This record gives C-alpha cells, structure tokens and sequence, in this order.
C-alpha cells in the first residue's frame, strides 16, 4: 500500500529527527531549562493526533532556539526537517483538537512521551 508506505517513511524520518533533538537537548540545553514546566497532550494514537505535536512545535520551537548553550544552524535545519515531516503527515481536515493533561512536563519529557505516542501511532499504519 504505497501510500502507506510513503507515511510509515515519513514517521520514521520524524522518529530519527525527535530522537536526535532530544539528544542534542540532553547534551547541550543549559541546567536552567531543566526547571522549565509545560502542558502537553494525552492519549495521540492516531495519524491526526501529530497535529498536535505541530500545534505546539509554533511556540515550542522557538523556546528550543533560546535555550540553546551559546549550535542553532544544526537545531534550525532539524527543527525545519520536522517541520516539512510533520506537513507531509498532515490530512486535509480543516480543524482539529488536542486534550491536555494538567499535570507539567519538561521538554525531555514533552520529547521522550511524543516518540513514544509516534512509535504507537506507526503500528496504525496498517
């Protein structure tokens, strides 16, 4: 099922650029940033659902750009890989929603928590 094919290669590219962010975040945001605290979505099983990761990439990106240890050539062509991912994954639907858990997460959690969710939503990939 080729198109399939095209969108489980696409989430593996999105796969290989959240895993190589989160490294980079591990290894060269500095220690203040580990106090930062944020809301992020439950329950994404669904191709649809990476509209949420998109959603919150608008203003998480540039937060990430910040945070930097001063580098950002290398986070800006990630972030612009993710990006052109995430918009080859997108559907045609107009709108759509994101539940939020109140409970905060860092980035390396916000991170770790959207590959997993990626990791489930490929095995949807019929």
């Amino acid at each position: 099922s080729s198109s399939t094919k095209e969108a489980q290669q696409q989430l593996e590219q999105l796969l290989l650029d959240l895993q190589l962010l989160l490294n980079g975040v591990k290894n060269y945001e500095s220690p203040r940033m580990l106090t930062f605290k944020f809301y992020m979505p439950k329950k994404a099983t669904e191709l649809t659902h990476l509209q949420c990761l998109a959603e919150e990439l608008k203003l998480l990106e540039e937060v990430l750009y910040l945070a930097q240890s001063k580098h950002l050539t290398d986070i800006k062509e990630l972030m612009s890989n993710i990006n052109v991912t995430l918009l080859k994954l997108k559907g045609s639907e107009t709108s759509f929603k994101c539940e939020y858990d109140d409970e905060t997460v860092t980035i390396t959690e916000f991170l770790n928590k959207w590959i997993t969710f990626c990791q489930s939503i490929f095995s949807t990939l019929t």
